[PDB]
């Protein structure tokens, strides 16, 4: 809650920075940064003081045009802003020079310049460049960079910054230097530097259309150079995809990707020098679980795609974040759907959005994808801006279709290349394409802007009529968004509804798929020549980011699950059956608890639904990934969107009942499929080949591991033998599952020791092991956390370690939410501890408190007490204070 920046207040700077010439001299106990800004006065200038951002800098010298400026007389510096009084600021082109001292060796917040293990590395987005040197540190201040880095040669043999390496030189005293020129105008947030004893793999890529030769290097510490192979393949895939779908080619002679051990987020798109959390760049089949492959593909792609949507077209201001992030996520999703060719890839996104993003959008943190105000920009790198952003960017492709979408996208890139841009710029481009598609210059996408400005998730509900004799069917649709703090009156959105109509007698499609365009609060869509009463297949591919109220019977939903063509509608039909059941049994258990009944009834799971699950499971031509979705209940964070004053214990009992009802019918089926899938699931074709992954085979393993979990909880006879055997697989996805599912057996602690010994000498694998323990369904999980703290985590400041120990545990419904509040106290203590050195990670660890006002009134109180205690810690960070104030309804 200090200074609050507002979106309508945007004004261009009174100043211009045209070039940046940096020298960065790294020493053991200090790094010295000399910087010349070649600057000018803008047409917006009104003779104001020249104010630079600069945070924690120790000033050696400051000058303008070779004249030394002095503290008190010519400048003030308060550790956050440097003010050059106007009477000493020139009125035409001038050279500002500064030299400062910084200390990456003691920078544990991992913003600005820092040391990660033995690598020196920067992270500048959003406001980190000001921790390196003085700057007008905002994205519309675009300049060209000339960067020299020096260091001890033995410790830091490899020196990297943005763009072309133009010189390498030796320095007396065992030092060396490298100079880089980046020809592309950029904002400072895309500046990067790395120095280290790095090893690499490389390739040359030739661009499709202009035949530009591009050198591709991927880098890590020596211990893990062999884990770089997949990344380099993913980069080549990415490049090809942007050329093939978007006609976009890379624009420098060289592209480097670098892994570092300590990183607050996944990776960063610094021009020509993308930097990664090692967990999102490094893998090997012997030392990584499966999910690493899709992770790396996603993150390499995402950061590559930013070359156009973020770097060549950048942001005017930070309120426009979703323009680069939503759009880049949508680009990556298209890429990943094309690379994987599995329906589970779209389903995984939808599952994330409806759980994590819907929760945010009904919390006190709710915001539109283009926010109106902020305090710490770091708090607005949200699932809203990324995920709901991406669904907003995706709806344009749904509305326009592939050809006109690619047209609109080209107009956007062409118009804004080399410049900053706003969300309205993108909409205007898509609007040009829309007019072309409707053949009508009066068509507009003004209404579509409300996807940017209006917060909250729309609810879309349905009523059906069929006239048997006229062969006529109608779908009446209503949309509603719940008023909130951002808008007391909500407006109808442009909602695309992809639909099919299934004949329930034969399972066949009755119409060409079509996209209904709902733009009013309600509308009735009518279909002729509908030969029988259909079942509607609604929101195919999850065509808009909404709460779908299908108004279907379970019988109808079963028919969709079995016979519809669309993976999402099939999965959603299943999800809705589960949700009806959960809500019903939750209410039954809740009445029992509150009225202290001695006896009561529970509604049984629909038997035909069960049969339908069985039929799907036993179908050898049905997709293994899809099957894993059908046997899993909806996520807790999805469910909670449907329940007020949620008693988490009652929910836990509800889920256990339902899983047991299903298992009591299907466990023999589960076991037969677990055994029959083994040959194809665990086949070792390509186990030595890091350039190729079979994602279908991976989904077979996921299914096997899901079934093993289900069978383990049920205590299926002799399943312990199957778990033991599974712990000998060469696939870490399997042997870490073995640990997980062994939670329900006396052998857990044997498998804990065994898998720890298998994980401990690979830092990323050890982190996957920590996650596995943390997520284990153990009665003694609090004592197991203490053991991790004492034996493994200890004093680590590595965010991947901290996150791995605590975050999975916070998803343990029964234990995290223990009615004592001990879980809440435990995570609050970790947040407070962590905020003292890394505020961004501290705010990340507050994730489980986002649903506090959705819980039962005792749990609500217990969470609020912990948040209020954290807010009382002295020297709480602005990141964490802002976050908690907003979450608790004070800001
Ligand atoms: C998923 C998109 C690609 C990953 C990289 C993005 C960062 C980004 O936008 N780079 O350009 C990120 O870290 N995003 C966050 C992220 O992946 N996080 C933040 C903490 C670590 C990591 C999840 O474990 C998500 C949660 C928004
Ligand atoms: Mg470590
Ligand atoms: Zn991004």
């Amino acid at each position: 809650e200090p200074k609050i920046h507002y979106r309508k207040d945007y004004k261009p700077s009174g100043f211009i920075i045209n070039n940046v010439t940096l020298n960065i001299n790294i020493h053991d106990n200090e790094t010295i940064v000399r910087s010349v800004l070649d600057m000018d006065i803008s047409k917006h200038n009104v003779g104001e003081d020249l104010v630079f951002d600069g945070v924690g800098l120790k000033i050696n010298e400051i000058s303008i045009n070779n004249k030394k400026l002095v503290e008190g007389e010519e400048y003030t510096y308060d550790n956050e802003f440097l003010t050059i009084f106007s009477k000493f600021v020139p009125k035409s082109k001038f050279a500002f020079s500064s030299e400062v001292i910084i200390h990456p060796e003691t920078n544990y917040a991992l913003t600005g310049l820092y040391k990660s293990k033995n690598i020196i590395v920067s992270q500048c987005e959003a406001t980190g460049f000001r921790r390196i040197t003085f700057f007008i540190d905002r994205p519309d201040m675009m300049a060209k960079y000339d960067v020299t880095v020096t260091a001890d040669k033995e410790k830091y043999p490899v020196l990297l910054s943005n763009g072309d390496k133009v010189n390498e030189f030796e320095i007396p005293g065992g030092r060396h230097g490298a100079r880089f020129n980046d020809p592309h105008l950029k904002p400072c947030y895309l500046f990067a530097v790395v120095a280290g004893d790095l090893k690499h793999l490389s390739a040359t890529y030739i661009t499709k259309y202009t035949k530009k030769k591009v050198e591709l290097y991927v880098f890590s510490e020596e211990k893990y150079v062999s884990k770089l192979q997949w990344a380099l393949e993913c980069l080549k895939k990415s490049m090809a995809f942007d050329e093939d779908y978007f006609g976009l080619e890379y624009d420098l002679s060289r592209l480097n990707l670098v892994a570092v051990s300590d990183f607050n987020v996944g990776a960063m798109e610094n021009k020509g020098l993308n930097i990664f959390n090692a967990n999102s760049l490094l893998a090997s089949k012997k030392n990584s679980i499966d999910f690493s492959y899709a992770r790396i593909l996603t993150v390499v792609g995402h950061e590559y795609f930013h070359n156009y949507t973020g770097n060549r077209v950048t942001l005017r201001d930070w309120f426009q974040l979703t323009l680069k992030e939503g759009l880049t996520v949508h680009r990556e999703n298209l890429f990943s759907e094309e690379m994987t060719k599995t329906v589970t890839t779209r389903l995984s996104h939808v599952d994330l959005l409806r759980s994590v993003q819907f929760l945010e959008d009904s919390s006190p943190l709710s915001h539109p994808i283009r926010p109106e105000s902020y305090v710490s920009m770091e708090n607005f790198y949200t699932t809203t801006v990324y995920d709901k952003g991406s669904e907003v960017m995706r709806m344009y492709l749904t509305i326009l279709g592939e050809e006109y979408y690619k047209k609109g996208f080209d107009i956007y890139i062409k118009k804004n290349d080399g410049n900053t841009a706003t969300c309205e710029d993108f909409n205007y481009a898509m609007e040009q394409a829309y007019k072309m598609k409707k053949a009508d210059n009066s068509a507009n996408l003004n209404q579509y802007l409300l996807w940017f400005s209006q917060s909250g998730t729309p609810h879309v509900s349905f009523k059906y009529n069929y006239d048997a004799e006229k062969k006529q069917y109608s779908i009446h649709v209503n949309q509603y968004t719940k008023p909130d703090e951002n808008q007391k009156e909500k407006k109808p959105l442009f909602i695309p509804i992809s639909v099919g109509l299934i004949n329930p007698e034969n399972g066949k499609e009755m119409i060409s798929q079509t996209t209904l365009e709902l733009t009013k609060e309600s509308d009735t869509f009518v279909f002729n020549n509908i030969a029988v009463k259909p079942i509607p297949s609604l929101f195919r591919g999850f065509s808009a980011p909404v709460y779908i109220e299908d108004n279907l019977t379970d019988e109808e939903r079963i028919l969709l699950l079995k016979y519809d063509s669309d993976a999402f509608v099939r999965y959603n039909s299943c999800t809705n059956i589960y949700m009806k059941q959960i809500l019903m049994n939750y209410n039954e258990f809740l009445k029992a608890k509150n009225e202290k009944l001695e006896s009561f009834n529970l509604t049984p799971v629909n038997a035909q639904f069960i049969d339908a699950i069985k039929y799907l499971l036993e179908d050898p031509h049905a997709d293994a990934g899809f099957k894993s979705y059908i046997v899993s209940l909806p996520q807790d964070r999805y469910i909670i969107n449907f329940v007020s004053n949620l008693d988490t214990d009652v929910l836990a009992d509800t889920k256990e009942y339902i899983y047991k009802q299903i298992g009591d019918k299907l466990n023999d089926v589960y076991y037969k499929m677990f055994k029959s899938l083994e040959a194809k699931a665990d086949d070792l074709t390509y186990f030595n080949d890091e350039s190729h992954v079979d994602f279908d085979q991976m989904n077979m393993r996921t299914l096997r591991n899901t079934l093993l979990s289900l069978l383990s909880k049920a205590q299926y006879p002799n399943i312990l033998n199957e778990i033991i055997e599974h712990s000998k697989s060469p696939y870490p996805s399997n042997w870490l599952t073995s640990l997980s599912v062994s939670a329900y057996f006396d052998k857990y602690f044997e498998l804990y020791d065994k898998t720890y010994k298998l994980s401990k000498d690979d830092e990323l694998l050890l982190q996957e092991w920590l996650k596995t323990v943390s997520r284990s369904d153990r009665k003694d999980i609090y004592e197991i956390l203490k053991k991790l703290e004492n034996e493994v985590l200890k004093d680590s400041k590595n965010p991947n370690d901290i996150r791995a120990v605590y975050l999975p545990f916070t998803n343990n419904l029964r234990r995290f939410h223990d009615i004592s509040g001990k879980g809440y106290k435990l995570i609050a203590e970790v947040i407070t501890k962590t905020d003292k050195f890394n505020p961004m990670v501290a705010t990340q660890l507050c994730e489980p408190f986002k649903l506090w006002n959705k819980l039962d009134t005792k749990r609500q109180e217990l969470m609020l007490n912990e948040m209020n205690t954290m807010l009382q810690e002295p020297n709480i960070s602005n990141n964490l204070k802002e976050y908690l104030l907003r979450l608790t309804n004070k800001l």
